[PDB]
């Protein structure tokens, strides 16, 4: 239980759901974990549940000054899990401009400029692993998810460009594309949606967040030392059908 | 013999390059063609050279008020070609915030809300065809194209979602993903870049803009009556290698 | 007449998607050769098409027949690899003999016909090769395991051939169709294509003429910069 | 401890990627059965692996040998379809006999081994199948036409099998490796530079991907391709 000993791991949106479980797995493997989120009360609680010296830093990925402060507060990261993200739904005809801009500001812009800062240090040191959390709706057309799927699709392309830009200096970049997963947000907002998506999956069920974190752990760890530029689908068969 | 006789088409960025050749092919096929651009002088010259009653409407895809006024001036369209776009290059470490936001405003946001307006009439009438121009860098990792490829990969996802949302009402949606093409902008800005990309293509050459336009015409026309939600790669084999 | 002066060979050109592809190309001025196993159906198909289209009898599952076909039509500019069978069975039900027949017909016959015909294209410096695949080679449909695999092998062959022949100007592409109303899909698989169509954004099956239009495009000079790619003609099947 | 109580069958487990995959699983508590044609290397590989691992001789090109193999291990929880060959020749140079052997070995033998082993997995309601493919099945590399076609067929089978068996809890996935320093590859290549990582892989690096997909860690991963190729597919 020491495969990540000596590595610092930053997990955006790591105070709930898939981010919480990914930070838990990496702390248990000996990494020094930093998690971020907006709600300070819930972030400090999440860092205690995780234990192993995990610490919380408040940051809003939608504000670029906050992103730059986060990068300043963790200038030595070996594992970056870009997990923070929102996914409100609306048909194209119902979608508003302000919601469009917040989705791109949060899901794309904040992750882009955090990577620009953190990867520079990884490239200097000659080692690092970056994992971007995407979505099945970025690979198939589900009505109501045009904007959300478009943000994660841009992340899929960034995974490829970044892997080619940083690979010469030993830095790996990959995506984890999850299917419908039971998290507090999906339970509150999209309770029937995830169940409807699940009826069309081969495994015919939704995922526990731990099952998604297991794929994040693999790609972050040195077990995936030859894995870069790729997408790891964790969707119970959704992309296959 | 004019297969598009009776239809109205709107080509964004149709005053030079791939867009101008797509408009010329459609106007020759008997469609009533509207072309848009930012510079009014070169717009009127383009409309004049195209002939066949083609008209110009000035619009800036980056300004949403301008996009709204464009939708008003061309309300009922049967063919929409989303071709307008920009592609400046920079490494992820050199990329600036202003340039990031302009690339997404022009390539993604403007097309999104033009479609939201144009597709409403296509759905009500029960027929229509939308063609989105993407890029090879959205499917393979090219250093220096992180943002640009990310904007076009968002558009690839929108093609899938939109085809699922508008399909029941007869509206088709597809992408054309071009390889390196000789245009006014690539010959003045990316002269050595396109030949470098051409060297690793199975066809070992760059394309004329008309060669890209033939794919756009096919997808816009009743010949492609069963084609929707897909990408047509016109790239000399780049995606295959 | 876009295809004037060009010779086109269509395997399985006596019925269904192949028949309509040959009809389109003949109407474009091409000298079309259609092939099939049944001599009566072939002669009737050539008359139905017109335009000097001629029939040549061959069995793609027999390599001697394949070699005999390439000898009767040595100089082809357009080759449409359309002949194929698609019987359905779950993996637990699938028999050995049907497995071998599916690969013999759908893969081996096309491979060595391409090896023969593409030699002349490469030496002449031009040509277009269109391989007919299937949606089941891209998504998992129960009961189509062997069929999808043969067409997936064909998809990969498109990429390898595009790279090997592209230096000499020869293009290679795949057409991946959705459920199409041919006499075979109506006799057998009658309700399967309906179930598939209900899950497509267009919510319908295709007429064979609609698949043929994609074959015509990739085969013609209009697609001069298109090689190594898959053109999906499936009502949105791949996107959902 | 993670694979304790499970039985894993690795075809081509006496060398290269297969040997390292079977090694990782045995060291995780699985009862490992490896298979190959050569009996002397097979018994050595079984002793090399240790942990009670055993060797069963079989030729994937002979369906009677494949049937005998399945009957000697009817209770497999993990199946790694790793045996394969990859000779090269341009399309114009490819011979009929070599074409048929490539499909007989890489596709037919795997297909009917799966048809037997998946029955027990479906009955029990759990199991994991891992098919080893190749980058050449997704990109066009001159000289790999037949080899890549056989692996592309496996890629499609992964999806169909995921749909057919997933209705009863059985997962099926592909592992697509890049260039790897196995004994066959070192002899065939003699004297990679286009990959983002700019190096070839050690066999153990491919085996780690096999292990993850085979283990309960990947409990929600099915029908997918895991690319372990130094960035080849992305470029
Ligand atoms: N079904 C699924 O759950 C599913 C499926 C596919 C993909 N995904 C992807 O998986 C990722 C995580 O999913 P999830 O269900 O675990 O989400 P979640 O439970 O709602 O948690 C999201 C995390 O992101 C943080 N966050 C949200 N907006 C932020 C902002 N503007 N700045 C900084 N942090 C912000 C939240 O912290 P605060 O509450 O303090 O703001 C929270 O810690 C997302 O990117 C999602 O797109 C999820
Ligand atoms: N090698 C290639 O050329 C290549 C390869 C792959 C993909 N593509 C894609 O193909 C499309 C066209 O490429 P191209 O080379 O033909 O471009 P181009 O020659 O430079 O022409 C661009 C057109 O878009 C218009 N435009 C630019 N910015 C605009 C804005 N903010 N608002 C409204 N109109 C705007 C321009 O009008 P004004 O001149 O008046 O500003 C012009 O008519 C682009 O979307 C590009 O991403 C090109
Ligand atoms: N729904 C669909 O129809 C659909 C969907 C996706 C893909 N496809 C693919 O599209 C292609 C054509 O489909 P289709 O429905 O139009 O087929 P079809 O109507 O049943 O006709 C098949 C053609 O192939 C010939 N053929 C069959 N076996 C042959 C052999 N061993 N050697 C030589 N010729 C042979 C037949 O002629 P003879 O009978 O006289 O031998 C016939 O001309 C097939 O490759 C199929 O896999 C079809
Ligand atoms: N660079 C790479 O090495 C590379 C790259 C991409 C994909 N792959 C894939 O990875 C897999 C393993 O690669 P590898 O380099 O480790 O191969 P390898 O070292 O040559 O070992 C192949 C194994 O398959 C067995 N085998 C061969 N033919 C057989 C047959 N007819 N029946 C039964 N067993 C048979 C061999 O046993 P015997 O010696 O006793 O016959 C041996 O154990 C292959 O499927 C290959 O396609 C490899």
């Amino acid at each position: 239980h020491m495969e990540l000993e000596g590595l610092t791991a930053l997990v955006t949106g790591g105070t709930s759901g898939i981010g919480l479980e990914s930070a838990r797995l990496m702390a248990a493997e000996g990494a020094d974990v930093v998690i971020t989120g907006r709600d300070a009360q819930r972030g400090e609680q999440a860092a205690a549940d995780i234990g192993h010296g995990a610490r919380f830093v408040q940051a809003d990925l939608g504000d670029l000054d906050s992103v730059a402060d986060l990068a300043a507060q963790a200038p030595d990261v070996d594992i970056l899990v870009n997990n923070a993200g929102i996914y409100p739904q609306a048909s194209t005809f119902d979608q508003d401009v302000a919601g469009f801009q917040q989705l791109f500001d949060t899901n794309v812009r904040g992750t882009y400029f955090l990577v620009a800062a953190a990867a520079k240090g990884m490239v200097a040191r000659g080692h690092g692993s970056i994992v971007n959390i995407t979505t099945l709706a970025a690979h198939k057309g589900f009505p109501g998810t045009s904007v959300y799927g478009a943000t994660k699709a841009a992340l899929e392309s960034l995974t490829r460009t970044w892997a080619a830009e940083f690979g010469a200096n030993g830095v790996r970049v990959n995506s984890v594309s999850p299917g419908p997963t039971r998290t507090p947000t999906t339970l509150e907002q999209l309770g029937d949606f995830i169940d409807d998506v699940a009826a069309g999956l081969p495994l015919r069920r939704t995922a526990a967040p731990e099952e998604i974190a297991q794929a994040v752990l693999f790609l972050a760890s040195p077990r995936a030392s030859f894995v870069t530029g790729s997408t790891l689908y964790v969707d119970g068969g959704g992309y296959a059908v």
